[PDB]
């Protein structure tokens, strides 16, 4: 499997607006192909940009995700983001150990 | 929850030898009461580093964790660290959804 962390630079204050518009999020990735699962990580210490860290079976799986169902998740929404910046940080599973 | 990313700086060459010093790691962190697993992550695109990404019910359980086993675990080994450094990356669970 692989991860992708798009790492999300927040202006001072906007950590509630942004949260806000994840909120509802969840019908646009939960069931594409492949998926595996994400998660809105809030920083807390050593890091100041919010991490999306999201799970996947392969690349490919992401790719066919973001060029399609995610450009339609749009539909309807300002396209105006409160993030100031944003950077995709891509990396392969080299080891999983559960709980 | 609360995710502990720790990021790793790996000279070039040493990725093998450092994945394969993790691959006889998990009895380290398995088992240890809060813990929710963790995976190592091998950069690909976007980042240098490797990113050990652990997870934990919450900032005591991975605090107990680093104080005693954690440091307990390095008795009886005589390797030198291929590492040259690491940050540690603090973060919330704000969202979770899973595939
Ligand atoms: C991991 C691969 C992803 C990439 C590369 C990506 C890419 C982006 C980019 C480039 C932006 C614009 C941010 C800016 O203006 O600086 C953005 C915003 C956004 N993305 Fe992601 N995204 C990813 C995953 C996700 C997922 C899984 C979700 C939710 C299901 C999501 C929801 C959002 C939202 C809600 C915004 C609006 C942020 C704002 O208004 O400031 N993204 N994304
Ligand atoms: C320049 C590029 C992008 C911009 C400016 C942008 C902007 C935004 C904004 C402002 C929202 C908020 C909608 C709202 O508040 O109601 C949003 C939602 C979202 N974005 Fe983007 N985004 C970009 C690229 C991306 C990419 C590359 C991805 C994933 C690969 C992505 C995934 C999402 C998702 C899943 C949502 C949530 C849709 C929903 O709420 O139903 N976005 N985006
Ligand atoms: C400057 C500080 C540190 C140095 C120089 C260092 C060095 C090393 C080295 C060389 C190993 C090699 C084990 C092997 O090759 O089999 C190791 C293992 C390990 N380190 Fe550290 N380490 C440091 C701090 C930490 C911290 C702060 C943690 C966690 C809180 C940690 C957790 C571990 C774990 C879990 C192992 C594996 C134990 C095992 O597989 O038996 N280390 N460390
Ligand atoms: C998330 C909290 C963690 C922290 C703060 C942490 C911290 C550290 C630090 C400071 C080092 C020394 C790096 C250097 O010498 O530059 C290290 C090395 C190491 N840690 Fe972690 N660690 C964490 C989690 C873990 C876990 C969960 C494992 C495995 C179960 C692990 C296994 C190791 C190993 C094998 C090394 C040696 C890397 C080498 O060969 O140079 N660590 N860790
Ligand atoms: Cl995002
Ligand atoms: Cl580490």
């Amino acid at each position: 499997p692989v991860v992708k962390i798009n790492a999300i630079e927040v202006p001072a204050g906007a950590g509630p607006e942004l949260e806000k518009r994840f909120a509802h999020s969840a019908h646009a990735v939960e069931n594409s192909p492949g998926f595996l699962g994400f998660q809105l990580l809030r920083p807390v210490k050593g890091e100041e940009r919010y991490f999306v860290v999201t799970h996947w079976e392969s690349d490919e799986a992401f790719q066919a995700w973001a060029n399609g169902p995610a450009i339609a998740a749009h539909a309807g929404h300002r396209a105006n983001p409160v993030a100031t910046g944003a950077s995709l940080l891509e990396f392969e599973v080299v080891l999983d150990v559960g709980g």
